[PDB]
């Protein structure tokens, strides 16, 4: 038997599961990292490594069946060996090199993965010269989400530098995502359901930036503007964070809610947030590795005087009610609403973000995702922080994208300036 277990999927995994199906070919919950490397790589043993973590990791090792079954299940397998494909691009151009690791890289967005067989994550090595390789890491999200990512990549390094140095290793012990999953069957799905219906009882519907919005034919041509806080802001601004009892995370959130109340002219606003999807009563749930980020409605009230310290409360607080019906998958909540548009925008903050020895240099690493948005607000920690608006410019034009980033610096300064004063005050 190859077997080791087999369990249900949690509801986020099956929608994922129904929509994969549904759409192959669409590069959807793909992620794509690349990473380039400078010096020596020992590829044998990188990919011995890889399959210590095969081995460790059960959600590597899981398929999906959904084929003449009552209920999709997920079946882990005793021992799945990974193989990384090694390219030698050597007797290539440096041209010749690019364009077939973008070949590969175009083919491979498409190809996406075989849920019922394939292991759910990939590995090709393109070898440049005698000290260059590119190395493209692909993964299934209904296995891994992107947060988890990281934790994957500390652990196969430590695994690597121990194997080729010849020296011994020992690894924390992790929990296996069953766990999680019988975490779940202890929940009560209509109360989470009850919880979000309520939370979003008399929410009307919103197109943020209506006035701003292109209105062409449909497509996605993916932009990007990157900035940073000064590290003097960014300093006051997690100082303020701290002394509210809340995140960097709630206090960006906060201050996007003011700009989009002057645009949506309302004081009841709603966008998308990455929640860590983590729960609390499960003994060591840091540590395990699979899918529990979501993305979820989040509604503001702004009232006559609300101040930024008043919006900073009202956020943690429903970010703490919200914990145990994080699970639940946008797509129920918006049916729950009759609004299929209930969020049109996220805001994303990434503590870890993977784009920042072991005998080599990471010269660079990039991540691929699709985009489900037309604008999006990512932001990760930093002596002076970094945001990111990644939008869809056949919706938004640059300049307006240019507008918005001086509007949130300039809101992030006076708010923290005056965070015990009216928002509406506030400049913009």
């Amino acid at each position: 038997d190859q077997v080791q277990d087999m369990y249900y999927l949690s509801p986020m995994q099956e929608g994922m599961l129904f929509h994969a199906i549904l759409n192959p070919g669409q590069s959807f919950y793909l992620e794509q990292i690349t990473m380039k490397v400078k010096g020596s790589l020992n590829i044998k043993c990188l990919e011995e490594s890889m399959n210590v973590i095969m081995d460790r990791y059960d959600v590597f090792r899981t398929v999906f069946i959904h084929e003449k079954v009552k209920r999709p299940v997920q079946v882990v397998l005793k021992k799945r060996q990974f193989q990384i494909e090694e390219i030698d691009l050597t007797h290539l151009t440096g041209s010749e090199q690019t364009a077939k690791i973008n070949e590969y890289k175009e083919q491979d967005k498409i190809r996406g993965f075989d849920l019922t067989r394939d292991i759910p994550m990939r590995a090709a090595i393109f070898k440049k010269a005698e000290e260059s390789f590119e190395w493209v890491t692909s993964v299934h999200h209904i296995i891994l989400d992107g947060w988890c990512i990281g934790i994957v990549v500390q652990d196969l390094f430590k695994v690597y530098n121990a194997l080729r140095e010849q020296k011994p290793y020992s690894l924390p012990p992790v929990k296996p995502y069953k766990d999680y999953i019988k975490w779940l069957e202890k929940q009560d799905k209509q109360a989470s359901l009850r919880y979000w219906r309520e939370y979003l009882e008399d929410f009307e519907g919103q197109t943020t930036f209506a006035e701003q919005r292109k209105k062409q034919k449909d497509g996605y041509e993916p932009k990007e503007l990157l900035f940073s806080l000064p590290e003097a802001e960014t300093k006051a601004f997690t100082e303020l964070a701290k002394s509210q009892h809340t995140t960097l995370s709630t206090a960006l959130q906060a201050v996007w809610s003011v700009l989009i109340s002057r645009y949506q002219q309302s004081g009841d606003l709603a966008f998308g947030t990455v929640v860590s999807g983590r729960p609390a009563e499960i003994k060591g749930v840091e540590h395990m590795v699979g899918l529990f980020i979501n993305v979820v409605p989040r509604r503001v009230k702004l009232s006559e005087g609300i101040t930024f310290n008043d919006l900073l409360k009202q956020l943690q607080e429903q970010s703490l009610q919200s914990e145990p019906h994080q699970y639940v998958p946008l797509y129920d909540i918006q049916s729950q609403a009759d609004q299929p548009k209930l969020i049109d925008h996220i805001i994303v903050f990434e503590n870890y973000p993977l784009q920042d020895e072991n005998g080599f240099d990471m010269v660079d690493v990039h991540v691929f995702e699709k985009s489900n948005y037309d604008l999006n607000l990512m932001a990760s920690p930093g002596d002076e922080m970094l945001i990111k608006l990644a939008y869809n410019e056949n919706v938004f034009d640059e300049a307006f994208i240019l507008r918005l980033k001086s509007q949130l610096l300039t809101a992030i300064q006076q708010l923290i300036q005056n965070p015990d004063q009216p928002v509406s005050t506030i400049n913009i």
